[PDB]
C-alpha cells in the first residue's frame, strides 16, 4: 500500500523525460478522452472520481522529487527535477491541470469527448502528458460499467415483456462474484464498483469499501447467502422429484429457495430447472401471461456473458416463463475479461500553445467539449468557441482544478444518470 | 489506499459465512492450488510472496472485527464474530495457517500442486476457506509471468540461431509498456513484476516499486527514452526534421539508447528524397543506438520493411552466424505484439537474413490485461478435512505436496505419506502463523525461471 505513495513514479518511464520533446516556446497543452468504438456503441462514464481521489490524494513533496530523481537516474530516464521542485515551491505541490468530464453515470455514444485535460500553468505545461498513464486507466471502470449497463438493458427488455414489476425486479438480476477472478484487490474494488452503477447485488465486499470511501455510499450493495440459495447439478431436481418430497421447509418455512446449478450448458440447464421446478411446486400466471414459480427460483452463475444471458432469457420466455424466475451471476467475464481495446479507449493530444498561439495536433482537433441537445438530449463533440451559439448545454463540468476536486457525485447520483439512459 | 486495510473484508461475501457449512467436529482443512491446463502446458509460479506481504501485513484487530461485523450484517451475510475475536484474543490476531509453495520462478507443468494451505489450529480450521478469494488471485502474477516467460523462450530460439551473443541480447527483447492498459495501479505493479521475472526492460515504473518493496531488488529494470508521436507533430510539418534532431540532442549519447517514432512511408521518403539526409548526422556521430518504432503498417511487415529501408540507410555487418546486423539503428515494434505475432516477425526477418538482434518488442495490454483466470484454468480446491480427529479426502485428494525427481528434475504431485526417497519435496514452508518463513529476491526468482527451457 504505502510503497506506491509517490505520484511522480505513477506513470510510464519514458514520461519522466517527455518534457524535453516539446518544441521551444510551449506553455499549454490540451488533451481529450474518447472511445473510438468497439463492442458497444455507447459507454457509461464512471471511475475518474475514484481515480483522482486515490492517485492524486496529497500535494507533491520534496521527498517525492528526491526519491524519484534517485530511481529514475538508476533506471535510465532524465527527470525534470527543476520543474517538479518549481511545482512544490511555487504552486504548493498542487498539480496545475484542469479536468472536465461528463457526469459520472452518463451513457454517451462512442466517438465523443468524455474528458478534457488542460494545463493551467505556462511553466509546468507538460503535466497533462505526465498524468496520461494513470488517467487513461479510467478505461477499466468505464468498460466494466458499460458491460453491467449493457446487460441491464437486456434484462430490462425481458422484464418489461414478462414481469408485472420490471423496475423492481431489475436491480437484483445481476450479481458480481468476480473478486477471485480479477487481477488485483484494487481492480476488484473499482471494477466491482463499476458493476454497482447498474445493480444492487454483489459479493465483492471490496466494492462496498470503495463506494463508501470514494462515493459516500455506506452499504452500496447486497448479497446472496447459501447453504435460501442451494447448489445443485440440474439432475437432482431430476432425481429428488420422482425418486423421492423434500417439501420440508421449502413450503413450511415458506422461504424462497434459490436453486443454483453448477454443471451443464448455461441455456439448457436453466430451462431444465425451470420445467422441473414447475412440475414440483407449480406456478402462477402474472398479468403479462407468464408463469412464475412458487417459492423456487433459479440462479445461473456459470458461463454468463451478455450473449449467453440473452440466449437464456430468449429460451425461458419463449417457453412461457417470466424473467422474474431467474437471476444471473458474472465473475471474471465482468471484472477481468475486458481490455482497453474493448471500447477502443484513447487519450489524445488535440492542442498545444506554442509562442502564444494555439495550434492543432492531429482524430479531433483543438480545445473541445461535449454538448447535449436541450430538446433531444443527444450528444455531440464541439469546440469551446461553440458553446455560445441556445438549445444546447456544455455537457462537461470542471471536476478538478489545481489540487481541488470541484465536483463530486454520490453513487446514487451516478446510478441515477445510468438508469435514465436506455437502449 | 487505507480504505482497504481490513483483511476480514478481503474476500467474497459468501466466503465470510462459509464456516457454517463444515460438518460438526471439524478441526482441520487442507487446500491446494493447481493450473488445470489452459493456453500453455507449464506455468512460472510467481507473486504469492507479494500477495502475502501486502494482503496480510498486520495482526487482525478487534476494530477489524467491529467493522466487518457491522458491514456484513447490513450487507446480508453471517459473520463469525466469535471465531475472529478468539483469533485476536487467543492467537494474537495471527492467522493460524501454514502456506507451502514451490520456489517462485520455477516453471511447473500444469495439473501439479503449486501451493498448499493448511490450518494450524483446531478452532480456526476454516481460515483457509476465508482466505481463498485473495489467495486465488495468484492466478494473475502466475499467468503474466508465464506469458512473459513463454515469449522469452521464443526469442531465445531465434537468438540462439541467429545471434553471436544470445543470452546477452535476450533480457532486453521484451519491454512491458502496458501500465496504461491495465485495470488498476496495483495490477500494473504486480503484473509488471511478473514480467520482470524474465526480462530487464519495462516502462511500468510501478513494477520497480513493488520489486523494491516486496522482492528486495532496488532497481529491478531499466528503460530508454522514446519519442511520442503527438509531440513530434506539434513541432509542425515544417520543423519535422528539427523534432528528431532535438530528440537526438537530448538523449543520443554514445552508449545510450534512444527510440524515435516514424511510419513506413517517412523512412521511405527520407532515403530517396534526401529531406533528412542530414539526419544520418548524430545518428552515426552520436554513437548511440537509435531505435526506430513504427506507427503505421502491418505489425509483421513493417518490421521487415523497416529493416530493409534501414539496411540501405545505414548498412550492416554479417555476424558469426551469417546474419546481418544493422549499424547504429534497431527496430522496436510495440503495436499488435502477442506470442504468435512475435513468433511471426522473428520467422520473417531471419529468413530474410537479419539477425534477431535487429528488433526489440514491447507489449502492453496483451501482457498485463488480456489474461484471465481461465487462461491457465487456475484452481484452488479443498482436498482434505479432519473430522473427529480423522482425516478424510475431499484431480487430487488428500494431503498433498510437490515432488521433483533427483535425476531428471521432473515434477509430480504426491501425498505427504509418500516421501519415503530419491526425490525432494519441491515445496517450502513460506508462511506460518504470521511469520513469512521464506522470502526471495527477484534475482533468486530470475535464476529459477531462467534455468527452465522449451
Amino acid at each position: 500500500m504505502h510503497y506506491l505513495d509517490n505520484l511522480l513514479l505513477n506513470t510510464d518511464s519514458y514520461k519522466a523525460s517527455h518534457w524535453l520533446q516539446y518544441p521551444p516556446g510551449t506553455d499549454a497543452s490540451f488533451f481529450y478522452v474518447e472511445s473510438r468504438g468497439g463492442v458497444y456503441d455507447q459507454t457509461a462514464f464512471f471511475g475518474l472520481q475514484s481515480i483522482l481521489k486515490e492517485a492524486i490524494n496529497r500535494p507533491v513533496t520534496h521527498a517525492d522529487i528526491d526519491d524519484a530523481k534517485a530511481l529514475l537516474a538508476a533506471h535510465g530516464e532524465p527527470f525534470n527535477e527543476a520543474g517538479w521542485r518549481d511545482i512544490v515551491d511555487r504552486l504548493g505541490g498542487q498539480l496545475p491541470i484542469r479536468i472536465r468530464a461528463v457526469p459520472e453515470g452518463c451513457v454517451v455514444p462512442t466517438h465523443n469527448v468524455l474528458m478534457t485535460i488542460e494545463s493551467t500553468d505556462a511553466k509546468a505545461f507538460w503535466v497533462p502528458s505526465y498524468l496520461e498513464t494513470l488517467l487513461l486507466r479510467v478505461w477499466y471502470p468505464v468498460t466494466v460499467a458499460t458491460v453491467s449497463w449493457q446487460v441491464k438493458q437486456i434484462v430490462r427488455d425481458f422484464l418489461q415483456r414478462t414481469s408485472d414489476d420490471p423496475e423492481g425486479q431489475l436491480p437484483f438480476k445481476l450479481f458480481d462474484f468476480g473478486a477471485r477472478g480479477v487481477s488485483s484487490l484494487g481492480s476488484a474494488a473499482l471494477g466491482g464498483a463499476a458493476h454497482l452503477v447498474n445493480f444492487l447485488g454483489t459479493d465483492t465486499l471490496s466494492a462496498l469499501l470503495l463506494a463508501r470511501a470514494h462515493y459516500h455510499t455506506p452499504v452500496a450493495g447486497y448479497s446472496f447467502p447459501a447453504a435460501v440459495a442451494v447448489v445443485s447439478d440440474s439432475y437432482d431436481i431430476y432425481r429428488a422429484i420422482r425418486e423421492h418430497t423434500l417439501r420440508e421447509e421449502i413450503i413450511a418455512s415458506g422461504a424462497t429457495v434459490f436453486i443454483r446449478p453448477d454443471s451443464g450448458d448455461p441455456v439448457d440447464v436453466v430451462e431444465q430447472c425451470l420445467l422441473l421446478l414447475d412440475e414440483a411446486f407449480g406456478h402462477q400466471v402474472n398479468g403479462k401471461g407468464y408463469k412464475v414459480l412458487n417459492h423456487v427460483r433459479v440462479f445461473q452463475g456459470d458461463g454468463i456473458n451478455p450473449q449467453s444471458l440473452r440466449a437464456i432469457l430468449e429460451r425461458i420466455t419463449a417457453a412461457g416463463y417470466a424473467a422474474d424466475n431467474v437471476a444471473f451471476g458474472m465473475g471474471g467475464a465482468l471484472l477481468q475479461k475486458v481490455d482497453r481495446d474493448t471500447q477502443k479507449f484513447a487519450l489524445k493530444c488535440s492542442a498545444v500553445r506554442v509562442d502564444g498561439a494555439w495550434i492543432d495536433v492531429y482524430s479531433k482537433r483543438g480545445r473541445l467539449t461535449l454538448l447535449r441537445d436541450r430538446a433531444t438530449g443527444q450528444y455531440r463533440s464541439a469546440l469551446l468557441d461553440e458553446v455560445a451559439t441556445g438549445d444546447s448545454d456544455d455537457a462537461l463540468v470542471t471536476v478538478w482544478e489545481n489540487g481541488q476536486m470541484l465536483r463530486e457525485w454520490t453513487l446514487e447520483q451516478v446510478r441515477a444518470h445510468a438508469d435514465a439512459a436506455r437502449l
